[PDB]
Formats: structure tokens, C-alpha cells, sequence
């Protein structure tokens, strides 16, 4: 049971090659809270054309280490495990539509 997957994005195993976007985030956060909000109303618009992950901080210092964060809130996003871009502080849903939509 569980047993490994393959890859269509190296982050997500065995799914699907869409826009992901990955966000480091913090409760305590105050910065964050704001972009909390532009999440939302990017997931609202872009719906399932891209996957949003939400990582706290707190709780993987393992993966931020990983991708070297340096700041909250920060945002990268990745299409076919390849990095497209990067955020190191708060972004409008609406910046964000500009730089994804690009791909």
C-alpha cells in the first residue's frame, strides 16, 4: 500500500503537468494574511487551470530550507517542475494573473 509514484509534476507525484503555485506562508504572519486573501480570489478565478499549494512555514522548515526562503509570504510558480517564477513578499491576485498568464 502507498507504494511510489511517477512523475507529471515532481512536487505533486502521479497526477497532472497544470500551473502550480506554490506558497510558503505563516499564521502569525501579518503580511501574509493579506496575500491569504489574494489566494482566494486567484483560486476563484483561475479555478482548476492551476493547483495551489500552501505551505506553513512552521511547520516544514525542511522544504522552505529546501527552496531557500528567505521572506513571507513567497510564491513560486512551477509548470512541468520547472520554475516559471518568483515572489519573495505579497503579490495582488491580479499581479499574479499577469505573471501566470503568461503560460
Amino acid at each position: 500500500r502507498l507504494q511510489q509514484n511517477g512523475s507529471n509534476i515532481i512536487n505533486g507525484v502521479n497526477m497532472k503537468n497544470t500551473v502550480i503555485v506554490l506558497y510558503f506562508f505563516a499564521k502569525w504572519c501579518q503580511a501574509c494574511t493579506m496575500q491569504s486573501t489574494e489566494m482566494d480570489k486567484l483560486q476563484k478565478y483561475y479555478g482548476k487551470r492551476i493547483y495551489l499549494l500552501k505551505v506553513d512555514l512552521d511547520k516544514n522548515e525542511s522544504l522552505a530550507r529546501k527552496f531557500s526562503v528567505k521572506s513571507l509570504p513567497t510564491i513560486i510558480l512551477l509548470k512541468n517542475k520547472t520554475m516559471l517564477a518568483r515572489k519573495d513578499h505579497f503579490v495582488s491576485s491580479n499581479d499574479l494573473i499577469a505573471l501566470i498568464k503568461k503560460h
